[PDB]
């Protein structure tokens, strides 16, 4: 249901890690859990990907990677999207792709994609928080549209800010 891949920059060395979940509390769990570490530890950078089912759900993951990163005193220096649709109609899925890029090449920002058999994934980079907020919007509008399976996944990027930003 719920997917979260945490990546721990501690150069030198680095370590990743992935929990399953099914509510927003056990996820809510695990991001404390790597906040406490964080705060004691620290790290030289953090990667956070969550996986949703929806837009709802992704907006409402991109509202929760902020508030990690603000209590860490982390600055969010760099997002994406990827958003994963699965069909057996080849030319439904193809219809899918088209309008997908086109909606995000509009808002500038850049897409990768790759299309294999029955599974298509998209990714999007380099547009504000706000943006990446609409495409999935319009993503869970495709999927319906087209009736393609979809996944939403959310990724943030961050390092340890300065003290004076923080404040």
């Amino acid at each position: 249901d719920i997917q979260v891949q945490v990546n721990i920059d501690d150069n030198g060395k680095n370590f990743d890690y992935t929990y399953t979940v099914t509510t927003e509390s056990e996820l809510q769990k695990v991001l404390n859990e790597l906040m406490d570490y964080i705060k004691k530890q620290g790290a030289k950078r953090v990667r956070i990907s969550i996986t949703a089912r929806s837009s709802k759900e992704a907006y409402k993951f991109l509202a929760i990677l902020a508030k990690v990163f603000a209590e860490l005193g982390y600055n969010d220096i760099n997002r994406k999207m990827t958003v994963r649709f699965r069909g057996d109609d080849l030319e439904a899925l193809e219809k899918a792709l088209k309008e997908m890029i086109r909606q995000a090449r509009k808002f500038a920002g850049t897409v990768t994609y790759t299309l294999d058999g029955n599974d298509l994934e998209i990714t999007i980079t380099g547009v504000p928080r706000q943006v990446l907020e609409e495409l999935a919007k319009e993503a869970e509008r495709l999927a319906k549209e087209f009736n393609i399976t979809i996944t939403i996944t959310v990724t943030v990027e961050g390092q340890l800010g300065s003290l004076e930003h923080h404040h």
